[PDB]
RNA sequence: GCGUAAAGGGCUCGCAGGCGGUUUCUUAAGUCUGAUGUGAAAGCCCCCGGCUCAACCGGGGAGGGUCAUUGGAAACUGGGGAACUUGAGUGCAGAAGAGGAGAGUGGAAUUCCACGUGUAGCGGUGAAAUGCGUAGAGAUGUGGAGGAACACCAGUGGCGAAGGCGACUCUCUGGUCUGUAACUGACGCUGAGGAGCGAAAGCGUGGGGAGCGAACAGGAUUAGAUACCCUGGUAGUCCACGCCGUAAACGAUGAGUGCUAAGUGUUAGGGGGUUUCCGCCCCUUAGUGCUGCAGCUAACGCAUUAAGCACUCCGCCUGGGGAGUACGGUCGCAAGACUGAAACUCAAAGGAAUUGACGGGGGCCCGCACAAGCGGUGGAGCAUGUGGUUUAAUUCGAAGCAACGCGAAGAACCUUACCAGGUCUUGACAUCCUCUGACAAUCCUAGAGAUAGGACGUCCCCUUCGGGGGCAGAGUGACAGGUGGUGCAUGGUUGUCGUCAGCUCGUGUCGUGAGAUGUUGGGUUAAGUCCCGCAACGAGCGCAACCCUUGAUCUUAGUUGCCAGCAUUCAGUUGGGCACUCUAAGGUGACUGCCGGUGACAAACCGGAGGAAGGUGGGGAUGACGUCAAAUCAUCAUGCCCCUUAUGACCUGGGCUACACACGUGCUACAAUGGACAGAACAAAGGGCAGCGAAACCGCGAGGUUAAGCCAAUCCCACAAAUCUGUUCUCAGUUCGGAUCGCAGUCUGCAACUCGACUGCGUGAAGCUGGAAUCGCUAGUAAUCGCGGAUCAGCAUGCCGCGGUGAAUACGU
């Protein structure tokens, strides 16, 4: 029985360490702090869609580098609500953490945005071939090398067993220098938690050196 | 409609009946048409009118007959007469056969008998036994008797209506086909009844009984053997005379006739092209076998021997069970045969085809699967978990591998859910409204405690008063809670099938369809890996590789690490040095690269050099769609139900550790390759600031004291142990082994009695290599000797890593 952590498989081979911080007498300040703020702006981005969340320990000083989809639906009104979420956020963990911004396009290939947005897109009693289909369209049709996204569980209400793993085109799953982005998210309708999972394996980059 | 679904009669001969070659004259009996009669009304239909329309009524029509009487046509069926010849028959000449009936004869073989020869077994089986044999068997030699069947020719050969028919000869007899073509001139086809034949089993009588052989006897195999097997053995098989009249009586296809692609056999003939021959080849019949066009069909399949295409006639079929049963008849000596229902009940039986599964079916292959070796387990004491029994509770979850040293990477209280007791009810945690306050702390008492009372105590950062702002308290319900129930509501996650190599799709084609094809065939691999053919062409996940580690180096770079090359000591310790080792970055290096071949050239495969390393180097990470409603609502989240002044919350003590018993995984042993000591030598890896702890002294001892140093390639943990060199134990429950249990200490903690470990003295269970059975293992592997670490105050025989000693075997499927 396999399954896998694409996001963990590929994560320090050729992905990349989304939590950055030097390490330390304390790293337990370090690990609950990355946490509190990972829910600090997931519970700031309701409608928002920040599709990751960088945080780096600057000396007594975070400097939490949110990525966003759209700049000024987080970015504030043109400085409002990214000023005042940013000092709460600096009387929120203790440390005046100066949160600088990030501008995602191309959101077939922001894997949490376009998958767990498609989840949300789901929950609004759009169907599952609907649903899927249509985030294979948008994010399908968006410009990437395969994006294969499936809702895997309780849609329709009784026998659970639903997995419609609908999406095509090549996958790099064991392709071990591929460099996919796939993560998941998690829906919670009035049948029950049925939640979606897709990935977008955009193009993997060839190793040089000089 | 009838090859397989229900349905071809077992087969023939035939009366009645049903149907019938071509020409020609008549006939009207059918066939068809005209005229009259009659088929009453009401009704159906058409066309109008009347009740306000409609239903309805009325009027006007129509249509309805093997209908009579009667007039025509003569094409077709028929009546009658004349004809003709291919149909069918006779003739003439050929050919052929296990066609039949009766009689006679012949061998090969088995049994039995008589006698010789000879000894100790013969026989049978999977393995045996029953049985036979010293009373002389088997075998072998000779001879005799008797029955039954005829080997070789012999063959999807021949003949027959079918069942069927085989040594050879004779008598009597039927039939088939070929050939011209003398005659006859439709004299034919089918045919319900009726008649007759019909394997084998049976049935009656009388013969015959050599082999075979139900029932029966014995022995075997099995839990059982009224069976399979073996040794025997009655009826029967054989004959003649009579009855039986069933079969998968099969080609599951009734008979007759005409037509409609082809090839290739094979008998029985004929004509012929040259051929004395012979022989080849064509044409031709008749019969029979294969391969296939059209056509048929549900598909398989049939296909000039149709299941095609049409005609004649007979028989059969109307869902399954009930049930070919009952009742009634006919026949039978019987056994039974023919004929043959019903009540109830069910929505399926059934035919073909596909996908998968299964197989104790076959084929090919692989893997510690088996074999080959090593070392175990199951035997002993102990450690942990499970079952059970107990309890106030022995918390919940896992139950084939995939439950059992599992969640647990740590149960004295906390953990903790579970028990007993004392408590509180917006509550331990959170938001919100108001409301006061800055909150709270610090001691005392009572209590084992939670708590309850005091005294001591607290009494803001910002406005210009209205504040803003957490904190705390109260009301106050919106609320909060559940480690409750549902893993068969779920998300997420994880096992195994398994690193086994598969698992699918787009397009196209086939096939009415489901489906298939690709993916199958040929090799080759670990691989659906690669190559080549292929009605397929492509792609997806898988395989591989990419990633990390591991043995080779280069280059960068030398500090705490390394010390050659110099001085230096107890000490790389210290001026010195960056050669070597080592450290982590970039690379390089191995990819069938190259050579000899093998091989359908391709794929791959055998062998070799060279190199540190050779045919995926070794190892890790990586686990395909799917299966198991597999595991988890108790890591977490979540649909519903349920509880709420208690299934919630707080505290003390207990339990999770109990114990007639069975298991599961490991430890330590049973011992001389050993046991005790003395001395010496060899590692790697990780951790260490709420920490590691050097040295020094103290204590046998476990450890205590203080204290340099180390935020760590420097210092500490740290000394490795198995191993090597000497003393000695000497075969025994012991100078082995070690529990149990007692006294006596240390350390940890609020506290070691349920319940931490370690040490001292004493004690010295059981064990002398462990049953049926079962396990892991392909080389730095098994096995074995130690070290470090996660949990963690303490708590390892587990778990995860680390190094040391260093094996045997793989014959083969």
């Amino acid at each position: 029985g396999q399954k896998v952590n694409p996001v963990g498989l590929r994560i320090g081979v050729i992905r990349d360490w989304e939590s950055k911080w030097y390490a330390g007498k304390d790293y337990a300040d370090f690990l609950h702090e990355d946490l509190k703020i990972r829910e600090y702006i997931s519970k700031r981005l309701s409608d928002a869609s920040v599709s990751k969340v960088e945080i780096e320990r600057a000396a007594n000083r975070v400097n939490i580098t949110i990525h966003t989809a759209k700049p000024g639906m987080v970015i504030g009104k043109g400085g409002s609500e990214v000023e005042a979420l940013r000092k709460a956020l600096n009387s929120l963990t203790g440390k005046r953490v100066h949160i600088n911004i990030l501008e995602i396009k191309r959101a077939d290939l922001d894997a949490q945005l376009v998958a767990d947005n498609i989840a949300r897109q789901l929950e609004n009693r759009v169907s599952f071939r609907r649903a899927q289909k249509q985030q294979i369209q948008r994010t399908m049709r968006a410009g990437a090398q395969g994006v294969k996204t499936m809702v895997s569980g309780r849609l329709g209400g009784a026998d659970i067993a639903r997995s419609e793993y609908y999406s095509e085109g090549t996958v790099p799953l064991h392709t071990l220098r591929a460099d996919i982005d796939y993560a998941t998210s998690e829906a919670d309708t009035t049948y029950g938690k049925l939640g979606v999972k897709v990935w977008i394996y955009r193009g993997e980059v060839l190793p040089t050196k000089k």
